[PDB]
This record gives C-alpha cells, sequence and structure tokens, in this order.
C-alpha cells in the first residue's frame, strides 16, 4: 500500500476524534510545496549522470519546514511526501516553531564514492536552493546521510549565498567544528529516556531498580540502555541486534555488549549471557519495552503476550494499530512514536536556534532545554489521553494536529 495514503488515512483517523473544519483538513492532506529537481554530477570515469531529487514541504503555518534528506535507492514521492505529513505533526507535538518538510535523493549511495557523494549534495543545494533557507526549510541528516554530506551541504548553501545571513542554521546535524550542537549523539535516546521518566510518574512506578529490554542495539537502542541505566538506575536484562538477543536476570551492561558486538561482530553468545531470539524478547516480564528496530514488530499475533508496564515505541512505528488497541486494552501505557524519538527533532531545533543566535550552549544545558521540552510534551499528550477516554496515539495526532489548526486560523488561511 502507498505511504501518503496511509499518512491521509491516519490524519482522518485523528480528525475523527476533534472538532476540525473540513477545510482545514483538505488543507492538511496536501503538502503545501512539493519540489522535484533533476540532480547531475560528473562522475569518476568523466560521464555525467542524473538523479531525481525532491524537497516537500508540507505546512508551515507554524514556521520554517523541518525535515531530513534520505539517500535510498527505493525513494518515492510518496515516501517523501508522507515523511513530510509526519514530520509536521512530530514538531507539533513537541511545540516547536517549525513545520514539515523531507527530501531525498533516489541514489544508491553505497556505489557512490566520496567525491562523488560531495558532488551530489552540492549538486542537490544548488537544485534546491530556491525552495529552502534558514527562515524557509531546514535539511537534516537521515537515512544513509550523516554529518559530513550535512556540512558539504551548508558550504554549498554559503558558498551561493555569498555569506549575506545565518548560513550556518540552514542546515542541522553539521559537524561540531562547523556550527555543530553538543547532544547530537544521543538526543533520540535521552528523549527517549525522559518520556520513560515521565511515563514512570505518571503511572506510580519508580524505575530504580527495575527492568529494561531494548529491541536493536543501534545508535537509539545502544543509548537508550546506556542512559536507562545510569539515569533511571535500571536493570537491563534483554538487548538484541538483527542477528540474535541475550537475556541475563541479575543485569547487563551495554558498555561490555557493545564492545562485544564490536569484537565479535554481533551480540550473540554474550558471556553470562542466554541467546534468545527477538520474538521471546519481546515478551520478557520487564517494567518498560523499548523497541529500537525494525518497524512493526508488535502485531496482533504477539500483541497479547507483552508484558511490559510501559512500551516506548523509540523507533519508527513499530506497533500496530490492532495491536495498539491490544495493548490498550491490557492498560499497558504506550508512548506514541512520534512523542517517544521526538529528541532528535528537538536537538536539531536547539542547533538552528544555536546557529541563528551566533551562541553555542553547553552539553548540561541543551540536556536541560531537552528535559523541558519532552516533559511538556508527555504530559500535554497524556493529559489529553485522560481527558478524551482516547489512544496515546490518538492523543498525541490531536494535539499535533490542533496546534497546527490554531496556527492554520490565526493565519487566516482557513476561515473556519
Ligand atoms: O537509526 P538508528 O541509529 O536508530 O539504528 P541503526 O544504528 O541504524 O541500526 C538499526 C538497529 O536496529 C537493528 N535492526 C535492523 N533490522 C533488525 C531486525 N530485523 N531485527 C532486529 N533488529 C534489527 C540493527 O541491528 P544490526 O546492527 O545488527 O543490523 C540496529 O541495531
Ligand atoms: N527525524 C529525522 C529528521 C528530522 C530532524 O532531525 O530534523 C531524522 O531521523 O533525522
Amino acid at each position: 500500500i502507498d505511504p501518503f495514503e496511509m499518512a491521509v488515512k491516519q490524519l482522518e483517523r485523528a480528525a475523527q476524534y476533534m472538532d476540525i473544519s473540513e477545510e482545514a483538513l483538505e488543507w492538511l492532506k496536501k503538502p503545501m510545496r512539493i519540489v522535484e529537481v533533476s540532480v547531475p554530477i560528473e562522475m569518476d570515469d568523466g560521464s555525467v549522470k542524473v538523479f531525481t531529487g525532491f524537497r516537500v514541504q508540507h505546512n508551515w503555518a507554524r514556521g520554517p519546514t523541518k525535515g531530513g534528506i534520505r539517500w535510498h535507492p527505493a525513494e518515492t514521492l510518496s515516501t517523501v511526501k508522507a515523511l513530510a505529513t509526519w514530520m509536521t505533526w512530530k514538531v507539533a507535538v513537541v511545540d516547536l516553531p517549525y513545520g514539515g518538510g523531507k527530501g531525498g535523493i533516489i541514489v544508491n549511495p553505497k556505489e557512490l564514492s566520496e567525491r562523488e557523494q560531495e558532488r551530489l549534495a552540492r549538486a542537490y543545494i544548488r537544485a534546491v536552493y530556491d525552495v529552502i533557507g534558514p527562515w524557509t526549510d531546514i535539511p537534516a541528516p537521515d537515512v544513509y546521510t550523516n554529518p559530513k554530506i550535512m556540512g558539504w551541504m551548508m558550504d554549498e548553501y554559503e558558498t551561493i549565498m555569498r555569506r549575506k545571513g545565518p548560513a550556518f542554521g540552514v542546515i542541522t546535524g553539521k559537524p561540531l567544528s562547523i556550527g555543530g550542537s553538543l547532544g547530537r549523539g544521543t538526543a533520540t535516546a535521552q528523549g527517549a529516556i525522559f518520556t520513560i521518566r515521565e511515563a514512570a510518574k505518571a503511572l506510580g512506578i519508580d524505575l530504580k531498580g527495575k527492568k529494561i529490554a531494548v529491541q536493536g542495539y543501534g545508535n537509539a537502542g545502544y543509548y537508550t540502555a546506556k542512559l536507562a541505566k545510569e539515569q533511571l538506575g535500571m536493570t537491563v536484562v534483554a538487548v538484541s541486534d538483527s542477528r540474535g538477543g541475550i537475556y541475563n536476570p541479575d543485569g547487563l551492561d551495554p558498555d561490555e555488549v557493545l564492545k562485544w558486538k564490536r569484537e565479535h561482530g554481533s551480540v550473540k553468545d554474550f558471556p553470562g549471557a542466554t541467546n534468545i531470539t527477538n520474538e521471546e524478547l519481546l515478551e520478557l516480564e520487564v517494567d518498560v519495552l523499548a523497541p529500537a528496530a525494525i518497524e512493526e514488530v508488535i502485531t496482533e499475533k504477539n500483541a497479547d503476550n507483552i508484558k511490559a508496564k510501559i512500551v516506548a515505541e523509540v523507533a519508527n512505528g513499530p506497533v500496530t494499530p490492532e495491536a495498539d488497541d491490544i495493548l490498550r486494552e491490557k492498560g499497558i501505557l504506550q508512548i506514541p512514536d512520534f512523542l517517544c524519538n521526538a529528541g532528535g527533532v528537538t536537538v536539531s531545533y536547539f542547533e538552528w536556534v544555536q546557529n541563528i543566535n551566533g551562541y553555542y550552549w553547553t552539553e548540561e544545558e541543551v540536556r536541560e532545554k531537552l528535559d523541558k521540552k519532552m516533559t511538556k510534551a508527555f504530559w500535554e499528550v497524556y493529559n489529553t489521553h485522560k481527558d478524551k477516554n482516547i489512544h496515546m496515539r490518538d492523543a498525541a495526532y490531536v494535539v499535533a494536529v490542533s496546534r497546527v489548526y490554531q496556527a492554520m486560523k490565526d493565519r487566516g488561511w482557513v476561515k473556519k
């Protein structure tokens, strides 16, 4: 099934639970500007190859649009549009002065050399310069793009811009040497930890000494486990990568597990732990569960088997709506996916603020501001959850769409 249709259906289901005019819904069902450009680069053999680049700006009622750039061979305009629509609600739920945006290039970056990658980044900037800017559209790292590409892109934008303004703020996720921000490596995990702490506070659970299980041991999963163990004082009992999983009731040390992963290539056969698979790992009796891996892991097949009191969807939509209803029926508190992992876009917003102001913060200041933003967003969503007696995901959609609708009404875009 197409992704943009999925996003529009999600938006309509959200609008079912809130009072929104028909014209506003029709406005929100369409991206406000879609730009498709040709991105020509000259390769190492001397030939010129043309790639397809996208830049979708779904809505900018609340402010300049925000969103990353994907370099995937399976990129489509539908995927970019759906992700921009998703980014609108993501920045709206955590109360940022941002709209929704998304870019992408249909390219296999594995077959490109470093020089070709730099040429691709610079050519993409030259192609989409007319629709981006510090106050118009702020790109960011995404799938198969990294801070190196972000720095190349910022340099090209500054060259075109003739240094007439804050060219550092045109793009986020930059290296620290050029307008980069601290806390940019643990943003998602720190936001997830703050949301988990707030959820435990709401449920009355003290996390000191409790159990956590994490699926997926990449950046997000590893940092989530590490920050949970240190800040929340919890007992990490199960971690897993795409290969396999391990279990130890007394507690695992995430640093040692990461070292083992680096050495042997996987978390398999970790000393002192029992090797398990992802599916049973999802069903251990643990206080909180943090799926930080491939989407759609909790379905109707295993939804009733979840024994976790809190499920923090660190990954992008790892739970299906049927599993959502089943989990809610069990009383299991769910943190919606675009609320749990909203720390990354919040820290990107902080980086943009630092670049715009010309003044840069420390790690402690970024951490405290992230704490404030995530706590306030979670409490807003939870209060909507209780007041409307609807699902947590539905409450997050209600909050985001209500904010965007209010901004649209204030500008006079929609009269009703
Ligand atoms: N959420 C996307 C892009 C949003 C942003 O960081 O600005 C990402 O994973 O990078």
